[PDB]
């Protein structure tokens, strides 16, 4: 389990608010030393950043395995001809950068991969019987946004999981889509965020498919009404059966209203939400799954032979989450005035040890002797082991978010003992020397 | 530990050797469904391609990370402003990806990453106190290759383990290259390679000191010249200790004559070779580390304060290694007329369960009890639950290049006993339902 120290780590901290930064979260992982602007809207990712970055993207692609989908990896360059074919290449818009190589050939840095993966769908599936088919991988994607902004949340060079469904009929795909909305309620519980599943902007297709998954928060960017009963949902546990019917729960989530200002219907949320229920209030779209049937299929030619041996276009949804997008959600979602909270799930190390007399003999060897005991069983640790004040060293732990603090000095040494902190709450348990490993 | 049916998952093999694919690395990763051509020298890579891909990826990680260096991750699209800084603009010439985005601002796609991780050290670092630093990322990268050639040999799009040091003095930056060096050893001999460190020129990174990491190889684009003693040295341990005198290690490795092409002098050859070894020939390069000095610290003003409380510009050093490219190089040494064998490191599944009877229940649950415990048991495994026929999980399961291959039947199964065959060399063996297990864990 992974370990570090301060002395060997890089860790820029800054003791002011840049000015650069309006909300919060982008204001604390400047601070933090998880970030760097390199061009608008485009990140380098500072140790401490990666760290988390990475726990999302293994959270991420945990609870798309569960759910049956397969990863594989997308290039970042697309050619123009590619999306052309879909009709997609000159109607996407001006936030599709273009790029000519030394050929004069037209590539692009894809926002997206609808045409991809239907491409390499095509070419290797023939049968109904390879169906369904949820091929994803986690990739980067550009933008060209016009307002680069709130760091990390509306960026231009940012990393998205993309999910992409196959199936016969509109039957099967809403399977799929199932099992994607499920995938999702867990994926972000298991982030210490209450994403809510709401019905969101559908195409020319109508119908009901089509949901994003929002935080709420007076400093989000997307507007909601909802019925408060949806906050107290339970979050299907890691058992839940995948080749299933999972309606009985997807209709435990559609049931209650739930609704963006882009598909709102004031006459039927007067009808279903009880006055106190009621809450206009804004969010964060951390994830968005999209059912759009044959709208690739058709243009691409991508078919299978169906159970009754006629060719058809396959039937497809596509389902993203904003894996970098998430470290500006979960931040927002937890902090305080002292700095971020991370959940333990995607905390970049489970706990620090401070050490609050550097340099003195028998502190230092306490902190290296739980240093090499957390390390050995599996615990992500960093040790504070700077030629720093107490004052600066909490200052900093607490700043960086780090689940649990280890506060060691001569004090407590003396009757055999570290002080043991929990960051979300401010618990504290002083505690035997021997015993704080014991968790 | 990784699991996985067949019925499952998402494998495209193919029949027939793919007329494009020159060479054999390439053609049995297309044939093994594993990588698809999205552009010249552009690939997706399929499942199985991506899994091995991201081993690789993770044996480079932990040997990086052993050998005190910091991950973190810069982006994909730097700006060109950045690379006036340094002078390389103009100085990649027609292999850099140029970018104008929708304000017309000069972005490119970056090739290599030298000036930036400056840009971002001297925005942070400014006492010696803080060196030695050594910073990598894992990251695409682009180059416009005039003509993509040998798949993921010679790409566009490719990935690289790029680290990026920084000292007080050249002395540092020697300790610091050392230290790379003998990760650099470990990390190809984790991956079962014997990837030869020669002299080298260092090109468009700068500097006069440099190796190129060469995998020995007949279909291979570089030209070295290796006293044949330098073949069989020892790989240093896990234990090695990186904060102690790594010369005596550089020292055994250098003391032989090892030069590719770019550096190679005749003369010296001879004069310091014995005939019998002398071997000409031809290797592929998965890696290469260079001191360039002061080369980007001067012209981009990233000084530190020095003991004698003084500032001068940082000694940097890079070094990179082909992670994409190192799928290629494997296979290349890794093959046989029947496909490809992965390293036990880096294998995708290490063992494939093939199903001889498929829908009979009697081999079935043998079969998926022995997929559940094999789970269980922390490993890599595979099961051929297709409606196929034994002849044809033979050949697939040969291709792929599983380590190991579980041959359950009616036949071994009616005397309560499976087969058992290592890719490796073709040995096979009956054992009992339950001394298998035990014997892979
Ligand atoms: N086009 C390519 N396709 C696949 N692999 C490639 C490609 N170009 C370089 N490589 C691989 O990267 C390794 C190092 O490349 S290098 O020698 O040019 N070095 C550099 O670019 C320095 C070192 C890392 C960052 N800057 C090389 O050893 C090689 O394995």
């Amino acid at each position: 389990g992974s370990h570090m120290r301060l002395s060997r780590f890089f860790l820029p901290i800054l003791k002011e608010n840049p000015k650069e930064a309006e909300i919060v979260s982008h204001r604390l992982m400047l601070r933090a030393g998880m970030l760097r602007q390199e061009a608008a809207g485009i990140y380098a990712w500072l140790p401490l950043g990666h760290r988390v970055l990475k726990k999302i993207e293994q959270i991420v692609r945990e609870e798309q395995n569960r759910a049956g989908a397969i990863e594989l990896l997308m290039p970042t360059l697309q050619l123009a001809d590619l999306w052309r074919e879909s009709g997609r290449y000159d109607a996407y818009g001006p936030e599709m950068l273009r790029i000519a190589d030394r050929h004069k050939r037209e590539l692009l840095y894809g926002p997206t991969n609808e045409e991809m993966i239907t491409e390499i769908f095509r070419a290797y599936i023939k049968s109904y019987k390879s169906l369904p088919l949820n091929l994803y991988h986690i990739q980067w994607k550009f933008r060209d946004e016009q307002r680069p902004r709130f760091g990390v949340m509306r960026g231009r060079e940012f990393l998205m999981k993309d999910a992409y469904s196959f199936d016969v009929d509109e039957a099967g795909a809403r399977k799929s889509y199932n099992k994607m909305f499920v995938a999702y309620l867990r994926t972000f519980a298991r982030m210490g965020l209450k994403a809510i599943p709401m019905r969101a902007e559908t195409g020319p297709i109508g119908g009901d498919l089509s949901h994003e998954f929002i935080v709420l928060a007076e400093t989000g960017e997307s507007g909601v009404y909802i019925d408060r009963d949806v906050l107290n949902l339970p979050v299907p546990d890691e058992n839940v059966d995948y080749d299933g019917d999972l309606t009985p729960i997807i209709k435990q989530w559609t049931s209650v209203y739930a609704a963006t200002e882009d598909v709102h219907e004031p006459a039927r949320y007067e009808s279903e939400v009880p006055e106190a229920n009621r809450l206009n209030t804004r969010g964060i779209e951390v994830g968005q799954i999209f059912y759009f049937g044959t709208k690739y299929s058709d243009s691409m030619k991508a078919n299978v032979t169906g159970p009754d041996g006629t060719d058809a276009p396959i039937h497809g949804g596509s389902y993203g989450v904003g894996v970098s997008r998430l470290l500006g959600a979960i931040i927002e979602a937890c902090h305080d005035d002292n700095g971020i909270i991370w959940p333990e799930a995607v905390a970049p190390f489970r706990v620090t040890i401070l050490n609050l007399k550097q340099g003195d003999a028998a502190t230092d060897a306490a902190c290296d002797q739980l240093y090499r005991e957390l390390s050995a069983k599996g615990v992500d640790v960093l040790y504070d082991d700077t030629d720093q004040r107490a004052g600066a060293k909490f200052a900093t732990a607490d700043l960086i978010g780090i689940p649990w603090q280890i506060h060691v000095g001569p004090r407590g040494l003396a009757e055999g003992k570290v002080e043991l902190k929990r960051r979300s709450d401010g618990a504290r348990e002083n505690l035997a020397l021997a015993d704080v490993v014991a968790r």
